[PDB]
């Protein structure tokens, strides 16, 4: 099986892109820790291509759940494919590790607050893929992560970078 990375990001960008996920982004890398992270304007009615591949040669993805990130069905079909091979790949298997930015990790998985919120923008013609959002994100908020709220972010993001490094050795 190929593997072009160690780690895919998944993210909000309207919530985290210059900030926090930036800051990951190269802790991640100061550790050696291979990286994809978009950094490209999408506007393509469905997930890139590039996205797709590029999680399907990923030993393991991050998610960084925020308050906005089940209002993209970009976001949200990106989690999908990345709970598809959490489940499926092997030789290596994919790894999931969850960050809860600012968000309780129950909203997640209950899709309550804002991620109960989310859902009442989608329209009839997402109708099928809404069953299948709910389920990868309480599948997602059920596995060991990092809730994070206020308090030092480098030390958070310190002990995150590590904690991935220890996991995928
Ligand atoms: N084709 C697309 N692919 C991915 N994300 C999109 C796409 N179109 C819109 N978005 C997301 O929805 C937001 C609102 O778009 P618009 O105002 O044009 O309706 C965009 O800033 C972007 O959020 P993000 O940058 O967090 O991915």
């Amino acid at each position: 099986r190929t593997i072009t990375y160690d780690v895919f990001l998944s993210f909000r960008g309207e919530d985290t892109r210059f900030n926090f996920t930036d800051h990951l982004y190269s802790a991640l890398g100061r550790r050696g820790i291979r990286t994809f992270r978009d950094d490209k304007l999408r506007r393509g009615e469905a997930i890139a291509p590039e996205l797709l591949k590029a999680i399907e040669e990923s030993r393991s993805s991050v998610i960084v759940f925020s308050e906005n990130y089940a209002r993209s069905r970009w976001c949200l079909d990106e989690l999908v494919k990345i709970m598809e091979c959490h489940k499926d790949k092997k030789d290596p298997g994919h790894a999931v590790f969850p960050i809860f930015y600012h968000v309780d990790p129950s909203h997640v998985r209950k899709q309550e607050g804002s991620f109960g919120e989310a859902f009442a923008g989608y329209g009839e013609n997402l109708k099928d893929k809404i069953p299948r959002w709910r389920t990868a994100l309480t599948e997602a908020a059920n596995l060991s992560g990092w809730p994070l709220q206020d308090g030092y972010e480098s030390n958070q993001i310190k002990e995150i970078t590590d904690s991935i490094f220890r996991r995928l050795k």
